[PDB]
């Protein structure tokens, strides 16, 4: 009936990353989520969005980009949570795992990157141009990954909140650096984490439309 949630261990070289995999019947696309700094696969924001994508018939993989051990150390040092190179490599690793797993090998991979995850998603997408078919960045700072931007081949949707004025101009700047099919959309009167009534729902709705079109 309703799709099942699987607790998976995603191997990326020497590390194992915890994941929550859901694959509705008949799914053709899968959305890999890059959580924001200090967050996890349990993010209520990403879980809400994931449930919306699942309902539209998209598979989802909510993953911890850091190991459990790393999360405990980083909680005090913060020496890993803003390391965009590392986070992108972890996302590339999770992409390869999806590619080589018989349960998901047939699925078209897309990325949903939240806050700092957005930049990490774009850096990873530039590293897997034939594999990653779409990217959505929710309130990110893509402009801070300028070497990756013009190499991204995955159709990219940048979403920002209208009250998050600094991040808007930076997404506008990033949009110009992208050379692929692209769009920037603004959710009016929404702040950084889209906490205002209806904001997060709009993010999910926009992301669903995008992934459904591009992960065919």
């Amino acid at each position: 009936h309703q799709p099942q949630e699987y607790a998976v261990s995603v191997s990326v070289g020497e590390v194992k990353l915890k994941g929550n995999l859901v694959i509705p019947n008949g799914a053709t696309g899968i959305v890999l989520f890059a959580h924001g700094s200090g967050s996890s696969r349990y993010s209520p924001r990403n879980r809400y969005v994931a449930e919306v994508l699942q309902q539209a018939g998209l598979a989802t993989l909510l993953i911890d980009l850091l190991t459990q051990e790393e999360e405990e150390i980083d909680l005090r040092t913060r020496h890993l949570r803003f390391d965009i190179g590392l986070l992108a490599s972890r996302l590339v690793g999770a992409t390869d795992w999806l590619t080589h797993n018989p349960d998901t090998q047939h699925l078209k991979v897309g990325y949903f990157g939240a806050s700092t995850g957005g930049g990490a998603a774009l850096v990873a997408a530039a590293e897997r141009p034939e594999t990653v078919q779409a990217v959505v960045s929710r309130g990110g700072r893509p402009d801070l990954a300028p070497s990756a931007l013009p190499h991204v081949k995955a159709p990219t949707l940048l979403i920002v909140g209208g009250y998050d004025l600094p991040v808007i101009a930076m997404n506008e700047d990033a949009l110009e650096q992208l050379q692929t099919s692209k769009r920037l959309v603004i959710i009016p009167r929404a702040s950084h984490l889209f906490e205002e009534p209806g904001a997060l729902t709009a993010v999910a709705q926009l992301a669903s439309e995008w992934f459904m079109h591009y992960l065919r």
